[PDB]
């Protein structure tokens, strides 16, 4: 095969055939530097090097404390190129998670800037990375190591060869090239920038770097996707609520862009109505994305089309080709096509297992011969295939004599068409009286009263499920990874 996909097995390879057949081509851009892929193919050479004399070598794992740009890339090459692993410590940390995640990961070096009372000595700072750029022209294998990224915290390691199955898969549902131009956008504490940086080197195209100043609003962010000619942006549903206000409202035009695509958070037509009013669905094409980073991004798309703007559910798709798939119940066993169960997924993109933690490996990772991981998520199937949605599988609470599924009042609240965030918790009224409430988050241009949701409410779910109050919120509170704050939404309320 001609393919450098198929026919490289760790991701180095990779990287040094992409960028050893057409060296002259841009793999990385900062405003107006252009960095080739040769010239990032030698820089990460040598600050391998540098890697090396701080003791680096195959199977350690080295931390990561960059902001998504240059440096951070050509940082994490030179650790892939040592043989060893990244872990990415999230800016936004505090500082206990970040003495945790370096403890637990065994890292043994960090490059760039430590944090504030960082246990790591042997420093590369982000200097030194610069410092490396315009000098000269062992290596990892399949089964080694490339990241640990910390999810809830649990470190969860990928191989080479779980991303490299990723990077095959993808091609069944996109068309990618190495003339796209791909946004890195995302903190390189989640995987959705694993996905940012090797969808575009593995495919030779350009990885644009967000500029520092235009971190803050979507008109920057639009300014610059436009400006640089990027055709391939990766989006929360939030952010992508924010990018379509500022799209309409500033007269941009968005359709140099060849693909929006969505991971993270339930997706649902009220996100997606308005930006396909305005602009359409063919250019770009948008496509949501479900995954875990148990099991390499990404698992499931589907390409939104006017039928999933006709309906009011969350429908994730079809899993990727190295995907097998159950939807289990309770007591183990499949259910029914189109009933809901606990998604479980098999394959070449499973994660080995969590660093250091055999008893929730051997609960979360389980044989049946075939190894399985239990996502924690509730799916269902729909007739052609295809899987919605539901919610998270730890949902359930005990209130005033019932079992409640909070899934599905989440779920419920969702189908309303104004709606486009919704959590459902407990709180306290009087002394002894506590009662389901509901957060959510109206869709950009409306305004929903509590009366209103209450009376959508009682058309889909039995009185015992209603929440009593309902709190409209500029956003939901969100955790570290990105996840709903359900403490802190008990707090606004
Ligand atoms: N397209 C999506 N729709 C709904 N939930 C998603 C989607 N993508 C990711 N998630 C949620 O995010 C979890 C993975 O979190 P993370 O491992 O941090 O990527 C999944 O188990 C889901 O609960």
């Amino acid at each position: 095969t001609s393919d450098p996909i198929a026919r490289n097995s760790d991701l180095v390879s990779l990287f040094r055939e992409v960028a050893a057949t057409a060296p002259e081509r841009t793999a990385l851009s900062a405003e107006d530097d252009r960095i080739s892929y040769g010239r990032l193919d030698a820089w990460s050479d040598a600050v391998a090097r540098t890697l090396l004399a701080e003791g680096v070598r195959p199977g350690d794992r080295v931390a990561l404390r960059m902001s998504p740009g240059a440096e951070a890339i050509v940082a994490i090459l030179a650790i892939l190129k040592c043989g060893a692993a990244y872990v990415p410590v999230d800016l936004r940390n505090p500082v206990s998670r970040s003495d945790f995640i370096l403890a637990d990961s065994g890292a043994s070096a960090l490059i760039g800037e430590p944090h504030e009372g960082c246990a790591v000595t042997r420093v590369v700072r982000t200097a030194a990375v610069a410092e490396c750029k315009d000098a000269e022209p062992p290596g990892p294998g399949a089964e080694d190591m490339a990241y640990v990224i910390y999810t809830s915290p649990k470190g969860v390691p990928v191989r080479h060869a779980n991303v490299l199955a990723l990077l095959a898969g993808a091609p069944s549902v996109f068309d990618f090239s190495g003339d796209d131009r791909w946004l890195l956008f995302h903190s390189l504490s989640f995987d959705f920038s694993v996905w940012e940086i090797w969808g575009a080197f593995s495919t030779g195209a350009e990885l644009v770097v967000l500029p520092h100043w235009a971190a803050r609003t979507p008109e920057q962010y639009l300014a610059v996707i436009i400006d640089r000619g990027v055709t391939v942006i990766n989006q929360t549903p939030t952010a992508f609520l924010a990018l379509t206000e500022a799209a309409v409202r500033g007269g941009r035009d968005v359709s140099g862009l060849r693909y929006v695509i969505f991971g993270g958070e339930k997706l649902t037509a009220p996100m997606l109505r308005p930006w396909a009013k305005a602009f359409g669905l063919d250019r770009p094409r948008l496509v949501n994305g479900y995954g875990i980073t148990e099991t390499t991004v990404f698992t499931t798309f589907e390409e939104i089309t006017e039928a999933y703007l006709a309906q009011d559910a969350s429908i994730i798709g079809r899993a990727l080709p190295s995907f097998g798939t159950r939807v289990v119940g309770d007591d183990g066993r499949d259910v029914a096509p189109g009933e809901t169960g606990e998604l479980w997924l098999s394959g070449a993109q499973l994660a080995e297992g969590y660093l250091r933690r055999p008893e929730l490996t051997a609960e979360k990772f389980p044989e049946v011969s075939v190894r399985y991981y239990r996502t924690g998520d509730l799916v269902s199937e729909l007739p052609d295939g295809r899987f919605a949605y539901e919610g998270r599988a730890d949902l359930q609470i005990k209130l005033r004599g019932y079992r409640i599924e909070l899934s599905d009042i989440e779920t419920a609240v969702r189908r309303h068409d104004d709606v486009v965030d919704a959590v459902v918790t407990v709180r306290e009224f009087k002394p002894g009286d506590l009662r389901l409430v509901c957060a959510y988050v109206a869709r950009e241009g409306s305004a929903t009263t509590a009366r209103e949701l209450r009376n959508h409410i009682k058309t889909l779910l039995p009185a015992y499920m209603h929440p009593a109050r309902y709190l409209p919120l500029p956003g939901l509170p969100r955790t570290v990874n990105g996840k709903v704050d359900r403490a802190a939404v008990a707090r606004s309320w």
